[PDB]
């Protein structure tokens, strides 16, 4: 019933198109796409707080927290809105992305629309990595890619 | 105050940020900022139906146009929503965008978070050109930059 999408780029080579769709505004959100141009393995994949790509992906400010949560993995539940855990590359640097996700929305206060989704350099640690920055940001480094999330026909 | 962004992006380069803000969500919003790269003179300023940029600024699809009016100018009862008029290029190719907008919001129906904004190639004839594309698009010709408008700190 709602389908909103996300176009990722940044300054190297990561691009990827995301797609969410919600049937009911009580119900999960299915996220679908691809990112091309990662490293193999783990990145982390967040919605940051600010639709905001003025100076580039760090202009998106912290992970989107309207419950002032610290940091987790998606199926946790102390866990920022915006924590959708990592997507996997594979060999050939392509992430098939495929989630579903119970806290986001595209409707209310857990709404995404407008805020902005970022693909990371490392693996976010969910909150596991044993130092405080694991409990803010899972130390899953730089901003490879972002865009904002916008509505689709 | 509720405050919103958009980056515009295309080929050229054609860039610029464009800043909103409403005091309150029954008052009018202040549209400001700058883009480079135009030719001199008018350019057609539109938010578009969707935030879908995924094969650039033509996903956009058309003017945003919650009411189901006909194209006009600002100053028209008669227009869609995301009829933000002309922005105007000086001969260094830099439009200073300032604008008052009352039909716009960044609340309700009318909001305009998670649309499009998109700078065209030539003039909005406002709905007054006398042909049938007048009272669709104003005859602005093709998308010179987009981005999806997003929130702000
Ligand atoms: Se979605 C979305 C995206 C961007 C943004 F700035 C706002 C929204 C909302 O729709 N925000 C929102 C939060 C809480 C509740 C509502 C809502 O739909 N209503 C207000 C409460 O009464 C029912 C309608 C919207
Ligand atoms: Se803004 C925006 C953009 C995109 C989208 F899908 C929804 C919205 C809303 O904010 N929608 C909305 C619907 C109903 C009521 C409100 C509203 O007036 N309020 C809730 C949010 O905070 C202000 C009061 C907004
Ligand atoms: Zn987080
Ligand atoms: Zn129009």
């Amino acid at each position: 019933a709602t389908k909103v999408v996300c176009v990722l780029k940044g300054d190297g080579p990561v691009q990827g198109i995301i797609n969410f769709e919600q049937k009911e505004s009580n119900g999960p959100v299915k996220v679908w796409g691809s990112i091309k141009g990662l490293t193999e393995g783990l990145h982390g994949f967040h919605v940051h707080e600010f639709g905001d790509n003025t100076a580039g992906c760090t202009s998106a400010g912290p992970h989107f927290n309207p419950l002032s949560r610290k940091h987790g993995g998606p199926k946790d539940e102390e866990r920022h809105v915006g924590d959708l855990g990592n997507v996997t590359a594979d060999k050939d640097g392509v992430a098939d992305v495929s989630i579903e996700d119970s806290v986001i929305s595209l409707s209310g206060d857990h709404c995404i629309i407008g805020r902005t989704l970022v693909v990371h350099e490392k693996a976010d640690d969910l909150g596991k990595g044993g130092n405080e920055e694991s409990t803010k940001t899972g130390n899953a480094g730089s901003r490879l890619a972002c865009g904002v999330i916008g509505i689709a026909q």
